This record gives C-alpha cells, sequence and structure tokens, in this order.
C-alpha cells in the first residue's frame, strides 16, 4: 500500500471516546464528513477500505454494519473469525496491510482509512510510510475515557489548504470545530 489515511474527531484534551462512545451527542454535520470522506474513492470499480479495532467495531449500532460502501476489516488478536458482517479479520495492521495488496482485493480497493481506536491510530502512525490524518478539532471539552495518540510534529506537517476541506471554523449545536489535515511524507 502506497499511503495510508487516518481519520479521527477529537477534543480539547485529545480524547476520542468515553464509555465506549463518542464524547459528545451527535454533530449531524461531522459525521456526513467522516461518512464522505471514508467513502469515495476516485476510480470507477473500486470501493474504500476501512481498518478499525474492535471496541470501535461494536461501537456501531448492529443495524449499521458494517461500514456501507466501503470494506470493513477488523483486527483482534482473539477473536478466531469476522465478527457477523465484517468482511475480513486481520491479527495485526501488518496482517491487514499484506490481505490489502492480496490479489482478491489489491484491485477492488482504492484507498485505505484507519479508523482507530488508540492501539490502531498508533500502529498505523509508526508506518514509514506516506500518511494524511484528517483530524477534526472539537474546539470543547468533553469527559473522555478514551485519547487519540500524540501526533509527531516533527513527521505530521500541518497543511494549510486541502481541496474540499473547509477551511473556517464550523459550528453546528453551539459547539466550534475545525478541520485539518496533516501529512507525513517519506
Ligand atoms: N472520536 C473518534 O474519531 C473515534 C474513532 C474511533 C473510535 N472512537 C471511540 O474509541 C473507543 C474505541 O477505541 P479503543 O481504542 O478503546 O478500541 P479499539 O482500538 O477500537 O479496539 C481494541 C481492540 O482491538 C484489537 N486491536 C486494537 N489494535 C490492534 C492491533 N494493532 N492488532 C490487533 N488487534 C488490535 C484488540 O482486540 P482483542 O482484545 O480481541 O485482541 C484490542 O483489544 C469507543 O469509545 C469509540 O467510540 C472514537
Ligand atoms: C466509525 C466510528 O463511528 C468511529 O467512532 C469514528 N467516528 C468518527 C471518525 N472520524 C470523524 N471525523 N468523526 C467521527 O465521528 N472516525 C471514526
Ligand atoms: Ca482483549
Ligand atoms: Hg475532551
Amino acid at each position: 500500500v502506497r499511503s495510508l489515511n487516518s481519520i479521527v474527531a477529537v477534543c480539547q484534551n485529545m480524547g476520542i471516546g468515553k464509555d465506549g462512545n463518542l464524547p459528545w451527542p451527535p454533530l449531524r454535520n461531522e459525521y456526513k464528513y467522516f461518512q464522505r470522506m471514508t467513502s469515495t474513492s476516485h476510480v470507477e470499480g473500486k470501493q474504500n477500505a476501512v481498518i478499525m479495532g474492535k471496541k470501535t467495531w461494536f461501537s456501531i449500532p448492529e443495524k449499521n454494519r458494517p461500514l456501507k460502501d466501503r470494506i470493513n476489516i477488523v483486527l483482534s488478536r482473539e477473536l478466531k473469525e469476522a465478527p457477523k458482517g465484517a468482511h475480513y479479520l486481520s491479527k495485526s495492521l501488518d496482517d491487514a496491510l499484506a490481505l490489502l495488496d492480496s490479489p482478491e482485493l489489491k484491485s477492488k480497493v482504492d484507498m485505505v482509512w484507519i479508523v482507530g481506536g488508540t492501539a490502531v491510530y498508533k500502529a498505523a502512525m509508526e508506518k514509514p510510510i506516506n500518511h494524511r490524518l484528517f483530524v477534526t478539532r472539537i474546539l470543547h471539552e468533553f469527559e473522555s475515557d478514551t485519547f487519540f495518540p500524540e501526533i509527531d510534529y516533527k513527521d505530521f506537517k500541518l497543511l494549510t489548504e486541502y481541496p474540499g476541506v473547509p477551511a473556517d471554523i464550523q459550528e453546528e449545536d453551539g459547539i466550534q470545530y475545525k478541520f485539518e489535515v496533516y501529512q507525513k511524507s517519506v
């Protein structure tokens, strides 16, 4: 795989979840941004792949599984088989990337997105491969029990602009947030 993509929404203390879900009530617009980004491939006949950890997979309402129009791969060292509705199950990010390269997929997959949680983002972050990080910064503090790993500001340079990412601070339900994109070039 040529380059990875990661997408996350974080709050002021870099928290990404609490009690198995998101720390804020629903942000319609933020959610549509995540959907659009992860779903949109730029090659007819291909779909994007999404990789996620176990807790994250189970965090999605059962009836909404798997993420429509994307190949859902879950990582777990415990499961023997793919949870009902996941497309594939993998033992490490490595196994995941290797799978992605296999012939069956290679031709079926455009973009690879990492959608968390902590350990997955971390793993993806340390891979010395080209990587773009789509972070949504919610300018408010909510109680969180889970957090986003530390971004190496030395490796990941913040772009000042990116095609199709609103520039200004957004507001919805009285909350302000901003879209950022960081890039690591290998
Ligand atoms: N705000 C956001 O953008 C965002 C994005 C994602 C998730 N969330 C939130 O974060 C929480 C879920 O995240 P989390 O970090 O706690 O859980 P997680 O990363 O989704 O899941 C943990 C499990 O996944 C498997 N796993 C994780 N990384 C692995 C690796 N490299 N290789 C193999 N298996 C690996 C392991 O399963 P086994 O124990 O079976 O080995 C590990 O116990 C929920 O609150 C969710 O709502 C928020
Ligand atoms: C996929 C599952 O909803 C997971 O919690 C994620 N949520 C979000 C995400 N990325 C953003 N920007 N927003 C979300 O709400 N990445 C993953
Ligand atoms: Ca476990
Ligand atoms: Hg927070």
